[PDB]
């Protein structure tokens, strides 16, 4: 599923992302935007370390989800990476929350530091009623 901007913003808010661990909805939207363009079945294989990013947030399989083929990987979200390729994002949001419970917070995603940090993210939530 490829979400429309405001449609996703309400979905995330509904799921408890607004200000989760101090991370506003705008920052989450900016992350989803630059990671997958709001697409849940987005996947990117990493040939260098044999890992794969899955879903709307492009969560990597080395540490977060089990796909059975990433060498020495872990499953911190207790989820099959397939769960992050669903149209319903509940599981991907629960995994995203787990990621930010770690020391780095929203900084875990380099794309966030690249395209969202110290930037004007108001535009992602304007007019969405969130």
């Amino acid at each position: 599923k490829v979400f429309e901007r405001c449609e996703l913003a309400r979905t995330l808010k509904r799921l408890g992302m607004d200000g989760y661990r101090g991370i506003s909805l705008a920052n989450w939207m900016c992350l989803a935007k630059w990671e997958s363009g709001y697409n849940t079945r987005a996947t990117n294989y990493n040939a260098g370390d044999r890992s794969t990013d899955y879903g709307i947030f492009q969560i990597n399989s080395r540490y977060w989800c089990n796909d059975g083929k990433t060498p020495g990987a872990v499953n911190a979200c207790g989820l099959s990476c397939s769960a992050l390729l669903q149209d319903n994002i509940a599981d991907a949001v629960a995994c995203a929350k787990r990621v930010v419970r770690d020391p780095q917070g929203i900084r875990a995603w380099v794309a966030w530091r690249n395209r969202c940090q110290n930037r004007d993210v108001r535009q992602y939530v304007q007019g969405c009623g969130v």
